[PDB]
Parts: structure tokens; sequence; C-alpha cells
């Protein structure tokens, strides 16, 4: 799944830029250059419009642009609540199997519910699920139970492959794994950089 | 829900008569006379084509006839596997909440699965569910949990209201409740006549 380099996650609201005409040139270049570059790979199955940037008109536009230019692949976008008109696939992040999380504005349904909501005909693939933050993946089996049982639950992507930790050294010259804040970077989000299935040295959790 | 007086349950296969042109006159009269009779009631919400008679061409025809003549109500039919083209409502019998029962030919999906099957857009209402045979209704809460959670699960009908037992008398002139076989009727299906929420005397289980 090949994602455009666009994430405006820290904006308030998230789509402050992606629903703003003036940034559409910037965004368009990011998307269009990506597509032109990777157009010919066979491994690339799905185009993604980016990540967590809310849902704005610029997404709708760029969705359509890709569909126009490369009709051979499907386009995915989770921002806006997984199921806006700028996605071919219902694609949500950390939606639970049997539990609805009715957030104001952008409710996050259970994946089983989501499929059946009046009008939903698309496939559902979990953009991000199962948050592997250290000692985790509890209940992982539930997802795979569901994936096998339901036809339109077509899998998903575990978050994520490898811990984003950095090596620092102690006074003896020994190396150790550093997380947010350990370089004097402040504010930071501490251990949240490490959510891998494998360690940074590619040994496995 | 007003049902036409048609059930060919004991046929082999069940639709032996209902897919046979020559019985279409008989069937049509049953349906059409019913509709003409009860057309004007406000309590009548749904027309039903009958019960457990498989799925044959005669159902398709009669479905259409009703739709033509009384477009103000919806038409329901469970035979054939709850979701044939002769029904406006996915309407199944004893489909379990979270358990698929993949029967040859006419699989009976879990109701949660059923809603989401590629192409299903209709509402789902359980023709018959929760079989109240004596000391029963175990797990009833699961249905109502589901009904409240999913938008297209719109309830169902419990099977059933009152025990079909008959009074017989002993040598002292005392009355007692009789079930299949107690009148010398053989073969019979014994206690299966009693599946009520209330007793035949309308006291409650």
């Amino acid at each position: 799944v090949d994602e455009a380099n666009i994430e405006t996650h820290g904006m308030v609201p998230m789509n402050r830029l992606t629903d703003d005409p003036r940034w559409l040139p910037a965004m368009s270049e990011r998307v269009t250059r990506m597509v032109q570059r990777d157009r010919n790979h066979p491994s690339v199955i799905i185009w993604s419009l980016g990540n967590e940037s809310g849902h704005g008109a610029n997404h709708d536009a760029l969705y359509r642009w890709i569909k126009s230019v490369d009709p051979s692949r499907p386009v995915q976008y989770e921002g806006g609540g997984a199921d806006t008109t700028a996605t071919d696939i219902i694609c949500p992040m950390y939606a639970r199997v049997d539990e609805d999380q009715p957030f104001p504005a952008v409710p996050k349904w259970s994946i089983k519910k989501w499929l059946s909501l009046p009008g939903e005909t698309r496939p559902l693939i979990l953009c991000e699920y199962a948050h592997a933050m250290g000692n985790s993946l509890g209940g992982f089996a539930k997802y795979w139970q569901a994936f096998r049982q339901y036809p339109r639950l077509q899998g998903g992507f575990v978050w994520d492959w490898v811990d984003q930790s950095l090596i620092k050294y102690d006074e003896n010259g020994n190396p150790w794994s550093a997380y947010g804040g350990d370089f004097g970077d402040t504010p930071n989000d501490r251990q949240f950089c490490m959510n891998g299935l494998v360690f940074a040295d590619r040994t496995p959790h």
C-alpha cells in the first residue's frame, strides 16, 4: 500500500489545511509525483491518500485524480472516519471487533457493525489495528476469528513492524535504546515511538 | 404480520409443489383471497407468503402480485433460505447470533454475518427465533444485545406465544395437558406442540 506523503495530524481541526484551497497545490504535488513514480510496480496494490489529515475537499479532488489517471488500482483513505467518499475501502484505525466507540463527529464502530451500516457496500480493511506497544497484541485472535468469518473483512495492517528506538551511549561506551525525550527533545511522546513486532535490531518480540 | 395459508413443509424437496405450475392456481387463491380480505387493516404491516414451503417460481409470482396490488406494505418470505428474491426482508428462522450453521444448499448464517454478505441491503427480521420449548430462552439476551446494536437488525418474532396442549381426562375426571401421541395419534411429534411463553391456560412460564 503506497501512501502519499501527507499527514497534518497536529492541526486543529485536522482538516484545517486539507480543506483549504491554497494548500491544494502542495498536496497535489505530493500525490501526483508519488503516483507517477511508482505507477509501474506490481507489488503496489493500493494507493493511499495519506494519513490522519481529516477530510477535506482536497482529498476528494485527489482521490478523483488518481482514479482518473490510474484506474487499475483502488484508492484508500482513512481520514475523516474511514468511510468518506474519498476511499474505495472502508479503512479504519483501531476499530474494535465487537465494541463500538461512538466518538462525537467521527464515531468508530465495531468492524462487524461497520460493514452492515445502511448503505455500506465497500470492503473493510483495517488501516491500523492491534497496537503492538511493547507487551501487547492481547485479543489479536479475535480479529483473525472475525477476518476469517466475514467475507468483507479482508484483513488489515498491524501497527507496526519495528520499534523506532535510537541508540545512545553511556559513559562506558555501551549502547542502549532511547525513546522520546532521551535526546533532550521536549515536548515528546516518550515510549510511543516503540510499537514494533520486532526490536530495532530486528530480533523479535 | 399476516401470513398466507401455505405450508408444504413435509414435501421432498420442500418446493416440490411450490415450483410446480399446476399448483399455482391453488396457491394464488390462498394468497390473493387473504390480501383482499385484510387489505384495509392498519395493524397489518407485512404480508407474508407463507411458511416453510421451499422456494419455487410460484413464490416469485405471488410476491410480485402482492407488490403490484398492495404496494403500501412489504412482503416477507423465509422459505428458500431467508433471502431469496421473493422477499423484501431477510427473514430467517433460528439463525444464531454469532454462529454460522452452513447447511448444504441453504446455509443459515449468523445474523451478524448475514447482514454484511456482499450484496445484502435488506433489513433483517427474525421470522422465528428463540425456541421457547419448555424450560428455554437461554441466551435470549444475546439477541437483544445485537438488535439494539445493529441498525439493520430490526427485531424478530419469538417462537411462540402459547403451548399447544389439549385437555384430556383421567379416570377421576381430572384434566391434564396432553401432547402429541396422547390421543393415539401416530406418528406424532410428542412435546414439540408445546413451545409457548405461556401455558395453554394463559398462565405464564
